[PDB]
């Protein structure tokens, strides 16, 4: 059916130097260059290198933008034995873990993210160098398999554009009602030294560790990792829903660059009419683009290219000049190749949430064959605000809402090109759900053992503390917790009025306080027997609305942190709290790899 | 935008014992089991060899479905170098030139297949295991960026669904208009042992030659090779512009099992959604469907899952037992994996093109758990005609069209449903381009070098033989070898007025005669120069539709075999004839093949 907008409910993802996507906000903000050598434990760059560049079975660089634990698993979560993690691409085992994330992160589990089960999984994906060989099938279909989703579920590979075609697909099912809600990112790791021969013997690398976007002295880019899903689901929904939301999708494209002078040159002429056409699919003037997230290798070949294509594009409704800013998150990571279109979608949502630009590094000096004076942009150098732009069209003038677009390119010449706007909701704050003393909130937490319970208060607090949140996030966060994270068998629950009572008592209990006032302990694998046998009938799931209702909460957190089921929507009755992004459960690390 | 009828104007495959699909049919019709001894070019089976089924690095099968010529590639028809050819994945090599020759059988050039560019290329694979690697976005980007074609180009992995995944993928492009034409298609070549040593130690082989589709004694597949491509149009443009049509594709649906009791284990149920959302979206009775392609892959676990997941999609619409057919080309070829969907759908095709169902083997005995008198199917055991059904539908009785549905699944439990319907010709025979001694037709052939324009006119001698074409198709030959065949450096025309004069001319040029009359020989290579500076202006293309007017045709047919372009469509000012399907080109069979 029709182009309709789609709101991101939710986000997760791993880059060189951020752990998640926080990190990854204080990388950019802070121009942080993420480029590190190659670690001894993927291979030794000194047993493969020389200088001379092309050289067969060889490479001339010794950095790369590498993620912390790419061999860590917690394949004991999923029921995974220890020898089926070992044969599991890497790949397959972080895109597991960091869709799963992303789910919680939205605020759903996997049973309530769609009831009909019809959840799309869209997975960019192009290197397959893991001994056991190249199985990209399986990224996706594990999800789809442990999580029972049973929308669309692919591995697509268009080189470097794939988890940006991954996204076109996953907006295209949503459209046509094959998915109610769809998981779309990729993922791309570093882990045999033929990746690097490969990429050394064509030239593609940077001897350095500076990917120079649109940068003077361009040479190349830096090979990069990342693993990364958001959360898609249509807009009308998802604010009826009551969904926190990164932004909104307007439109995208996808395309390919036909013939040009050689295989893998890229195509100006291809390039602009991609993003022509996205932004006619998004109903986007690009006069109102005010952030464009480049691909951005940092060619001398494909830099040029690229702003020739867009000031192309953007010429069809403007001939306004440097009205745009423009950057390229490979600045920072490297290109993490078939996770580079996720990666540089998380950047934009990080930069709407702040509502701040951030520097492409490495273009003190620009790139001296491209004239920017010429075309609707400024590489973006410093932190700044985010100004929404004020735009005269059709003799009307008007402030806009921030709109970024971003372009990923692949090496064989498929490309493509997404809108996204910020979400700017309507102003219905009537706080009746205010938390109290004497209205409390009912904060649960758990997980499969008590080490990763642990582990779960402590990000708690120290998410609380890092996000400043306080008595006003009451409401939201007991919400989330209660209907966004699947109850585990080691529980915790805590009633609170305030903040500072809720981190008081958390702080007890990570500092080893046996009793505790008003937090509860327990396990469910020791009530099995009973819980069996009196929970099929509605007689008690009667029995606890009125529980809930006159307020017996001390009754209800006694019985649930044994394994007693509750539905906590029942405990809102007029109106529902919104969901909001908490920590995502902090899997086990442990290591797992086969032998070739 | 929404679901519109696309019709399929071009078909190309290679399958074990069939290297085009006029000798598919053949096998198919006789009944042909097309399984073989892996090719000691491959590898020694004696060496891995172990009756012990799920052992470790063995294999306990000697048989495969293996096409001829897997390494065979012509590299210079496509200006590849012999180094470049030997770094391509085999899989990338013929399935472009496979797709390729889709294009010459639909009758289109690249150039005038879509004159926007606008053509989408979309290719299921999901084995990678040649030297150089799994890198599955060059099978598309290559065929792309050499015939200029820019619409979308990917490579999508489903496991085995993914040339029917890709079917859906293209259509959903035709829909929404990213695409006004594409190709798709998949491919799988079996290149290493280690390809037999994953499926031995799963233990999903047969030991034996026979893939027992539906039938007792089921115990695995037999793997298999594959190539195929199918050109896909909007239907109405399709029939406006003359082409022609093997079948209408009405729908097609996408999905995944969930959660099943073991990862890789098939869902019946949502097997079930798929076919009834394929058929909702087809807007196609289920008691309107008298062929099924099943998957039908021979397993134990497998087999009854599909019928009982097809019989329940069907019971939505019909209580109606034992009225469709139902096969597998498993039987005859093996599973070739993710080419499995369109060897399936080529069947279809040629099942529609004859009217005739064709034997599904090794099932005369039938699986004895599955009770087919409970349900829509019988297993197709000898050839018949197929059967237009008359079907009463809201108490009104017709007869409807020729429909099959097809389904290929996934090992990772990816799904897909394609239905696909007869296409109908409104009877308009004006005939006005009536070939005759008085109006006779100019016949136009031409290839990079004699040795393969010698094999093009041996190959249509043959085809108007073995088809029996005659006086009441030179028109459409004609015209299809002007306007669907690009005119390369070695050339040849002939001027006929019967068929027998043009296999007389056409053979007597086969047998060496030096002077034939009205038989036109030469080469492009040498006129260049005088080529260029004429043709620039209209002045002398109007000339050109005066000689064509006064119908100078051994002028014109005199000074294109010199490499002068003619616009044969200026031929016809009074309607078109229609395109047809003839020989396509020879490539040459080189060998390529890299070092591990």
């Amino acid at each position: 059916s029709v182009v309709r907008d789609v709101a991101i409910i939710g986000l997760s993802g791993r880059y060189p130097q951020a752990k998640n996507v926080d990190e990854f906000w204080n990388r950019l903000k802070e121009g942080k260059n993420c480029i590190s050598e190659i670690p001894k434990d993927r291979w030794d760059w000194q047993s493969f290198f020389d200088e001379e560049k092309g050289k067969k079975e060889s490479m001339y660089t010794k950095w790369g933008g590498f993620i912390d634990d790419m061999d860590k698993f917690d394949p004991l979560f999923f029921q995974i034995s220890p020898k089926e993690a070992e044969e599991m691409d890497p790949q397959e085992r972080l895109f597991l873990q960091e869709a799963y994330a992303s789910i919680e992160d939205a605020g759903y589990t996997p049973t309530t993210l769609c009831e009909s089960r019809k959840v799309g999984v869209f997975v960019g994906v192009m290197n397959g160098n893991y001994p056991t060989g190249a199985t990209y099938w399986s990224i996706a279909n594990r999800l789809s398999y442990l999580l029972n989703f049973q929308g669309p579920s692919v591995a697509v590979d268009t080189a470097c554009s794939a988890s940006l075609t991954a996204i076109h697909f996953a907006l295209e099912s949503l459209y046509s009602g094959t998915s109610e809600c769809a998981i779309a990112g990729g993922v791309n790791l570093i882990v045999d030294p033929v990746h690097y021969m490969k990429l050394s013997a064509l030239t593609m690398l940077s001897p350095s560790n500076q990917c120079k976007s649109f940068g003077d002295q361009a040479d190349g880019f830096v090979d990069g990792e990342g693993v990364g899903a958001i959360v898609l689901k249509p807009l009308d929904k998802a604010i009826a829903d009551g969904d926190h939301i990164y932004g909104v999708i307007k439109g995208s494209m996808m395309n390919a660059g036909g013939k040009t002078n050689g295989y893998t040159v890229p195509n100006p002429q291809a390039q602009a009419q991609l993003v022509a056409d996205a932004l006619q699919r998004a109903n986007v003037h690009a006069r109102t683009v005010s952030y464009l997230e480049a691909h951005g290798t940092g060619t001398e070949l494909g830099d040029p290219i690229e702003v020739a294509g867009l000031t192309r594009a953007f010429e069809k409704d403007t001939q306004d000049k440097q009205f745009c800013a423009l950057g390229s998150a490979k600045s920072n990571i490297g290109h993490c190749e078939s996770a580079a279109g996720i990666a540089g979608v998380t950047k934009i949502l990080l930069q709407l949430k702040h509502a701040q630009l951030v520097p492409s590094l490495h273009s003190r000096t620009l790139n001296p064959n491209i004239d920017f004076t010429k075309t609707p942009f400024v590489v973006q150098q410093e932190l700044a605000e985010w100004r929404r732009p004020i735009v005269e069209i059709n003799g009307t003038t008007n402030e806009y809402p921030r709109i970024a677009g971003i372009s990923s390119f692949g090496a064989g010449g498929s490309n493509a090109h997404v809108i996204i706007e910020e979400y700017i909701p309507e102003e219905q704050k009537q706080s009746s759900l205010k938390i109290t003393p004497q209205n409390p909130a009912i904060f649960v937490l758990s997980a499969k053992n008590a080490e990763r319970l642990y582990e779960i208060v402590q990000q708690l607090l120290a998410f609380i503390q890092e996000h400043s949140l306080s008595d006003e996030h009451l409401a939201d966060m007991a919400y989330t917790l209660q209907v966004g994270r699947v109850a585990m068998e080691e529980r915790i629950a805590v009633i609170a009025g305030t903040m500072k009572e809720l981190q008081q008592k958390l702080t007890a209990y990570v500092k080893g306080q046996e009793h505790i006032a008003d937090l509860y302990r327990g396990q469910v694998n020791r009530n099995q027997e009973m819980l069996d046998i009196l929970t099929s009938d509605d007689e008690l799931e009667e029995t606890i609305a009125r529980w809930m209702e006159r307020g017996k909460y001390s009754k209800l957190l006694d019985l649930w942190v044994k394994g007693l089921s509750i539905d906590w929507n029942k405990l809102y009755q007029e109106e529902q709290p919104g969901r909001i992004s908490l920590p995502t459960y902090p899997f086990a690390k442990e290591s797992y790899w086969t032998h070739a």
